């Protein structure tokens, strides 16, 4: 039996929360996308190619995860590669809402493609992307939150 | 590769929103089990055996489906079992606390256990056992919200 | 046009929360039954016949408000009275839940019956009964959060 | 008794979510005024002409409905026209912190205007506007969740 | 200027949380009572002697903490105490509900006692008593939650 | 034994809310410094100067309250003014993600200073800066929610 898994996300830039749900899918599934949503609309602070390098960095030591950026309706890219399963996160009860508004919207857009949450780890869960950039852009410390070539890109992009 | 799912709760009775998330799961993973907590202490309405034989009947389309029921601790029949993903619901955000809570228990009792959540389809989503069964009392139609033969044991049990 | 409210609950006792959230029901529909259930498996403090004549004398100055007890399903009891609209208090996030899941069960139930919600005034809103007959129970001074008739029953059942 | 309510927002489009609701408000009150606010400074997609024109068309069935935009404080325009009673929807937990907030502000501008809460259909209350633009913005179909004569305008105005 | 906090509970049994907490509260307040209510009507699994001696070997490093057991109303223990700051805690949103309800009664019971909360550890946050004691009641390890001298304590109680 | 506590925030202007908080946090902490964060990022409607001297008038009664702007890290100000102890709101459990997100962050910044949490009174907890400015636009009334020279100002502002 074969699962094909997308973990879809703006990310802007990957996080060691990401990391963690990419680490446990992968052991879960026999493939994974991470999908990189090109987001143009929502103003991210990395390109598309820039989040894309920053994730291969991250994932290179998980054989069965393939990440790819993409622009279009993330239905028509899972169908596109033969996703069947859906991955997000849930860091706390505040991430309900909008992930059971995505999950529904996409039950109608592909209503074989099904949605699964994981819970990240204590450790990662209180990691808010936007709470992160506020701090390196005041030079703070962000080591702990971020993988170190991403620490690294963060802190080039803001100096 | 071969996920080993395990579907606990104590199922009393076994419910359209377990069906429903029973047959995701059962689409999703190569084995799951539906696992039946005895729950003594937490005075169940229907004996473990009578639980066990609703969800063999409600279950039984489902090929990959095995329904188990277990007086140990949960973990402890996971590792017998040889399961490697635990499967929980998820119909709102307030049973997002005691989902979290259990999950992380498990993280500590089982490492390599990995905890996965579904939402349940809005048709099931409200359904709350206790309200069913206080309609049930009632003489209220509860048809909708419970396999036939399910609705067939509740009403016999309150007769 | 005409509407005949019903504003349901197990009132043990009625509490300044309840008197509001009717009297302002009072002010918006034709007529409203506050009625009050039996809920004989749930342990009330005060008998059915106690809840009433506290909840009449509690409603007196409200004309078009009627105080009945029942015993039966809620549903059944409103067709009974030909009542089209169920009132129910929010108190804050945490009661939505119950009253999301009541409402889709009445839906069900009394496919005719709309179901509206009021949000108590700041003053009462945290009120919870439990935690007045915590108090009541060791001594302390209750008389905000109870009509004075209210206190003076609380406090005899617990002399 | 007459009920004149009111039934606020930026409409922007008018969804099947707010049709449920205004379709349900009609059947409750005397009359109901579907009342579109400018909100010029939230940066509507559609002008209010055309959002008028929309929810014109998609209420025309309700006898009792009236559609009127305005620009002032919502709590002028009520009194304005009479009303003493607004509706609002709450499609999950998620929306009771805000419409806490307005209720408690048009507490405070008009004594005697009574905010009641309507919960969506299941049908309906995982809709956001935002999402839904932004599946159509990716040429994704959004029939289910918008009247027709809405889906029309929302096509025309992306493509 | 001098601070006398307490911190009251039913710490049945003192948790790696509570023990978070209280020495958090330690490090700010000139003085702690880490105050045990008797709770007999909520039926404890340690009796009131074995619980505050279980806080003073667990609290024991804490030079300026007082464990006292007490039946009486809260709010009258620390006025007895002349404490005029009491501390609880957050664990997750879930927790909001109970504490702001009881520091609304607490600001009636006692005009001049102020309640602040304090978030525990990501490492606690998610413990849960009822849960650890049931993991502890089929046999499962529970040494990361507890105290050691509780742990023990716990064990003993359920052999 | 010397309390030195921050209450910090963009203070966009300072409202009754706010007032509350302080005088509250006034009379637990040996000294409070009312930090107002520069936010240049966040646009505030008030410049850093304004906001200092509306803050000023209004905690002027507040002897051990000192109002300063601030444009760096907000834990580098803390070390800065050997600050030990964080002050923040929880006007609902809406309030409690952010929060949480923040102390996190805030720990690993500065692992010594303590954040803890005050509720605000029933008056003001609904008070939401962005719709007290919404309402102001429109010429409504906000005298109750801000102080009588705040209300000026931003009447001012908005003429
Ligand atoms: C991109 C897409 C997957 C959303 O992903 P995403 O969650 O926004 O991406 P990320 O996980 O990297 O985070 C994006 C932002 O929202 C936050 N976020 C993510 N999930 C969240 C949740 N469920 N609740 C609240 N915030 C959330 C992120 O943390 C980040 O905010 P930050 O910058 O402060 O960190 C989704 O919109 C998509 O499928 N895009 C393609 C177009 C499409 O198909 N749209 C319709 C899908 S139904
Ligand atoms: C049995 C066990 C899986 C919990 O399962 P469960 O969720 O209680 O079982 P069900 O899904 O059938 O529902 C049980 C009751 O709690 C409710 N419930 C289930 N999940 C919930 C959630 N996350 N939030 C709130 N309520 C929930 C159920 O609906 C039901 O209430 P109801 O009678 O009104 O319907 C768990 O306690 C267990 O693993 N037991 C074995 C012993 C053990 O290992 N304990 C430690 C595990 S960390
Ligand atoms: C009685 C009935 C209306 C529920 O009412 P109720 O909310 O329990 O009655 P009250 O408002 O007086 O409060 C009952 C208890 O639950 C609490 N409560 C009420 N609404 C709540 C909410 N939505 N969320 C959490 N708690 C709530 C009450 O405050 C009280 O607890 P307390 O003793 O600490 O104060 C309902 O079960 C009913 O219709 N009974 C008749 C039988 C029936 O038809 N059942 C099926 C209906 S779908
Ligand atoms: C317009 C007004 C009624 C708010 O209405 P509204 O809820 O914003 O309008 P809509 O229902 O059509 O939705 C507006 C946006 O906020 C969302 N929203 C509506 N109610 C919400 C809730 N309670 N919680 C979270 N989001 C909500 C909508 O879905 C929409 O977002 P979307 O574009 O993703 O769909 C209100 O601000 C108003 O009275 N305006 C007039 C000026 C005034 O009097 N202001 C002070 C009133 S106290
Ligand atoms: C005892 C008293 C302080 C409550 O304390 P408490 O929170 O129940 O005590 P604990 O922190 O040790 O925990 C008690 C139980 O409720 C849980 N709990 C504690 N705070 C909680 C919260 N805010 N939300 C949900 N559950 C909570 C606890 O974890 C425990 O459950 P568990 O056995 O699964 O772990 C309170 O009722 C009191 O002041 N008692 C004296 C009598 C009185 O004055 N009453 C009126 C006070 S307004
Ligand atoms: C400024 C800072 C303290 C945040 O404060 P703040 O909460 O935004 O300031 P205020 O209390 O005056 O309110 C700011 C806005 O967010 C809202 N808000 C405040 N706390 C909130 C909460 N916990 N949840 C949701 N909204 C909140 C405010 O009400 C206001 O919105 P409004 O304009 O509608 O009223 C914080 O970002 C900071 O420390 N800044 C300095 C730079 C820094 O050190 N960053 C990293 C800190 S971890």
């Amino acid at each position: 039996m074969i699962t094909k898994a997308i973990y879809p996300g703006t990310f802007d830039p990957i996080t060691n929360g990401h990391l963690d749900l990419v680490t446990r899918a992968s052991a879960m599934f026999s493939h994974v996308i991470l999908a990189i949503a090109d987001s143009s609309s929502k103003k991210p602070m990395f390109t598309l190619d820039e989040r894309v390098a920053l994730a291969k960095k991250v994932t290179a030591p998980l054989k069965n995860v393939e990440v790819l950026g993409f622009s279009e309706l993330m239905a028509e890219f899972a169908k596109k590669h033969n996703a069947n399963i859906l991955v997000r996160g849930l860091r706390s009860v505040s991430d309900f809402e909008y992930e059971w508004q995505l999950a529904n919207m996409n039950r109608h857009l592909m209503p074989k493609l099904e949605s699964v949450f994981l819970i990240p780890s204590e450790k990662w869960s209180f990691i808010s992307s936007s709470l992160v950039k506020e701090v390196a852009r005041h030079g703070g410390d962000i080591t702990p939150f971020l993988p170190k070539p991403v620490t690294k890109a963060l802190l080039a992009k803001l100096a």
